[PDB]
């Protein structure tokens, strides 16, 4: 059903020294709370003329499908990672939250400081200090340029073993390059982001209904005024409808390190 | 032939968030186009006197 | 410049425009004048840059 | 060690999560300790003992 609820901890007991044999003991109580996961819907509708659909070179309902499936992928990814017009019932988008927790690292350190690997070495510290441990890297294509350019004060490579020759791994962690084309890579100082690192185990995604596919033979297509754009029946046309239902949540729970919740996040970012 | 033609994909569909439990599910088409591979020619003439050839 | 890995650093750079345009290269074409500039790939102390790659 | 659990063959550990004095003036903060831990003794007269109350 439409929403789910997770119970979670919110305070811990504490102990005390007793003054002498006779000093009075002291009091504490635990408290819990809860977090929610909401669901939202993606849809599209596609029309075509009936004669065209027969006289065509090859079958469009086979040709189009992979491109529809990709598009249904990318709108989701875009909304969650960057907050691109996302429905307001979701949590705050990843990049703004990492910045709000103070876990965003500005690029720029000298070859003597370890060059660009020195910034990545710094990025782990933010996650570790928030009490989590990272397990994978997500990046835009421009990160390859920085990695390829990581050079010593005399021009040789920094830390020469520590990166896979295929650019698929660093420190033995896996790397990947999705949403390619979307990554904010032009703009003023500090607006641009090159990679993310975090504990990806912390994030959950729920799908309530997969890609559902329906043909239409005799419906009517409107615009927001209630005027009619196409009478699918009288005009000898056909259409296809797609829908999908999803939501996600982050479980940034209380722990002994970084107990003030506004300062935790299970990820960190590299920015310019 | 003096030309050949290649079909190619020109634009892609998109998708939308539905507003609430009831709102218009907005709409998209998809489009192809083509390219053309023309042909041209290189040539020369090389003249010489017959006595030189002998 | 030598501290940036010399001429190899700019070949490394030239790879980043093709990558970003969504492709990756698989062969190199050059004028013979490259040979000398390529042998000139020296570290600030005089050793070779990136010795095993070439 | 690549796991950050050993230096020079000695073991390392990270207890009291969040307590380590890490902000203040100059010289107010401490990062790590090294020693011969064999020389330190602890005695416990009784374990955790537990009672429930009504009145």
């Amino acid at each position: 059903r439409n929403q789910v609820r997770f119970p979670v901890l919110s305070a811990l007991p504490v102990a005390y020294w007793v003054n002498g044999d006779t000093g009075l003991k002291q009091t504490t109580e635990i408290n819990w709370t809860n977090k929610y996961l909401n669901i939202e819907e993606i849809a599209t509708i596609v029309p075509v003329p009936d004669n065209v659909l027969a006289d065509v070179d090859v079958n469009v309902w086979d040709e189009a499908m992979p491109y529809l499936i990709e598009a249904f992928g990318r709108t989701l990814d875009s909304a969650v990672v960057f907050g691109t017009n996302a429905p307001g019932t979701f949590p705050q988008a990843i990049v703004p939250a990492i910045a709000a927790a103070g876990n965003a690292v500005t690029e720029g350190s000298t070859a003597a400081q370890g060059g660009y690997l020195g910034d990545l070495d710094k990025a782990y510290g933010k996650v570790e200090e928030d009490g989590f441990e990272a397990n994978g890297i997500i990046a835009g294509i421009g990160l390859k340029g920085k990695l390829r350019g990581a050079r010593d004060a005399n021009g040789q490579k920094i830390d020469p073993t520590r990166v896979g020759a295929d650019l698929k791994s660093i420190d033995g962690l896996p790397v990947s390059y999705p949403m390619r084309g979307l990554w904010p890579s032009a703009g003023g100082a500090g607006t641009n982001v090159r990679a993310l690192v975090g504990d990806w185990s912390q994030f959950v995604v729920g799908v309530r209904q997969d890609i559902t596919l329906k043909v239409l033979d005799q419906a009517v297509i409107q615009d927001n005024t209630g005027a009619i754009i196409y009478n699918l029946a009288q005009q000898d046309m056909t259409a296809l409808r797609l829908t999908f239902r999803v939501g996600w949540q982050v479980a940034n729970t209380l722990n002994n390190d970084q107990p003030t919740e506004a300062n935790r996040y299970p990820a960190a970012s590299l920015i310019f």
